[PDB]
């Protein structure tokens, strides 16, 4: 496309490190627009991201890097038969009538547990210390890894992000970084051998932890799941599922320390907390453009005209900041009014946990500014942001007076 001759020379490096000043243009430029260090068309409005999630003429489809770390068939890259199967096989845990009956018993012990270490500190740095751990134990637990300690945990989502946005391919449609897959296959290799014996046991002995109820619900009498059928999913969960709730807490935290008349708002009156975090997705969204849809026959879209088989990357976290839709979206504001967004995605293949990843980020900040009353953002640090497939602050260094 001739008038975008411009995105020839977009790096993978600046899309890590900043996608918000290419995704303006596109969005005024090219709603839909092949990016060829991506080597994929992207959607980055909201009405071209929403038509492409809900349409009858696409269905979902992995991105390539997301394929090559992941395998099949991950939940998000399935359709048909496998997908529902897939989708009933985590649901019940994700039930709100069944988060409700536990969540707080969850999450709240193990908040304490993580700020118990540094409150009386005076400083603390929030993403290693308290909202990476509080996000992987509550999951961690939850599925069932309650042995496999914390650190392991970040390890694994962290050489998983690395993995599955390893997307930059070269002019021959390659990936120009083959070696930087290497991790997430040694993160499968580690995960392996940890879940392995954890799978040996629960065919044997169900107990009440979610892995154990994937391998056994639903199933005819003495017959579980493959392993190698549902260990896609595992990893999607090792991956999204125990980074995002971190990271949307360390953005919300860090959007609000930008407005510090708000943050005292909601230090005040807790009851705040969802809507704070609600916008904190948007200002910054957790899963940014890690999702994709495949058209399934020739469809025309924001003026283009797609053949069968066109993959379409859903860059949420672009669409979020939609100037149709919203008024200096780049600036955090608690007094937004509560439009929909998208960072939880749309259609069939919207995320399955909201409600459980919502408690947990609220239950995080109670916790948090209930034991920390005077936080304050560590002005001498800056807060960096990193991802374009995932996005979140890499550090937020704070103090208080002790
Ligand atoms: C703030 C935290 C989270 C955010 C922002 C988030 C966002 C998303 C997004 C954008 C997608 C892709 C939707 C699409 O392609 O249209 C997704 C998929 C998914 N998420 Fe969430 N997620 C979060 C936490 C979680 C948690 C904690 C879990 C599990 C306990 C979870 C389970 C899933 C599943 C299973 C899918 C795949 C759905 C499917 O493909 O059918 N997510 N999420
Ligand atoms: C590409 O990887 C992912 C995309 C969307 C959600 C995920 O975890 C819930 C995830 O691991």
């Amino acid at each position: 496309r001739p008038d975008l001759a411009w995105l020839d020379e977009v790096t993978m490096t600046q899309l890590e490190r900043n996608p918000y000043e290419v995704y303006e243009r596109l969005r005024a430029e090219a709603p839909l627009a092949f990016v060829p260090v991506l080597g994929s068309y992207v959607a980055s409005t909201a009405e071209v991201c929403r038509e492409v999630a809900t349409s009858p003429d696409f269905e979902a489809v992995i991105t390539p890097a997301g394929g090559r770390t992941f395998g099949h068939p991950a939940i998000i890259g399935v359709n048909g038969d496998i997908h529902a199967d897939l989708r009933s096989m985590v649901e019940p845990a994700l039930q709100p009538a069944e988060v409700d009956r536990w969540i707080d018993d969850l999450v709240r012990p193990i908040a304490r547990r993580y700020l118990e270490r540094f409150e009386n500190d005076g400083h603390a740095e929030l993403v290693a210390q308290y909202c990476e751990p509080v996000s992987v134990r509550s999951l961690g637990d939850l599925l069932g890894l309650q042995e496999v300690d914390s650190d392991k945990l970040r390890e694994w989502f962290a050489k998983l992000n690395r993995s599955v946005t390893n997307a930059a391919v070269d002019e021959n449609g390659e990936f120009a970084n083959p070696e930087g897959f290497a991790e997430g296959d040694q993160a499968k290799a580690e995960i392996r051998a940890v879940v392995d014996p954890l799978i040996d046991k629960w065919i044997e002995h169900p107990d009440d932890s979610a892995i154990s109820h994937w391998l056994h619900d639903g199933m005819p009498p003495g017959q579980t799941r493959d392993r190698e059928y549902i260990y896609p999913t595992i990893y999607v969960y090792l991956l999204g599922a125990m980074q995002e709730p971190g990271h949307g807490m360390a953005s919300t935290l860090v959007g609000l320390f930008s407005r510090p008349e708000q943050l005292e708002e909601v230090v005040d009156d807790p009851t705040l907390i969802p809507r704070a975090i609600a916008e904190g997705l948007r200002w910054t969204s957790p899963i940014w453009s890690a999702t994709a849809r495949i058209s399934t026959k020739p469809v025309t879209i924001a003026g283009v005209d797609l053949p069968a088989g066109t993959p379409v990357m859903l860059s949420y976290g672009s669409a979020n900041h939609d100037t149709g839709k919203y008024e200096a979206p780049s600036q955090y504001d608690l007094h937004r009014p509560p439009l929909p967004h998208l960072a939880f995605g749309a259609g069939n293949h919207a995320c399955a946990g909201i409600y459980f990843a919502n408690h947990v980020m609220r239950i995080a900040l109670e916790e948090l500014f209930e034991a920390i009353p005077n936080l304050e953002r560590d002005t001498r640090e800056g807060v960096e942001f990193w991802g374009w497939g995932f996005r979140g602050p890499t550090s937020l260094h704070v103090t208080w007076e002790v």
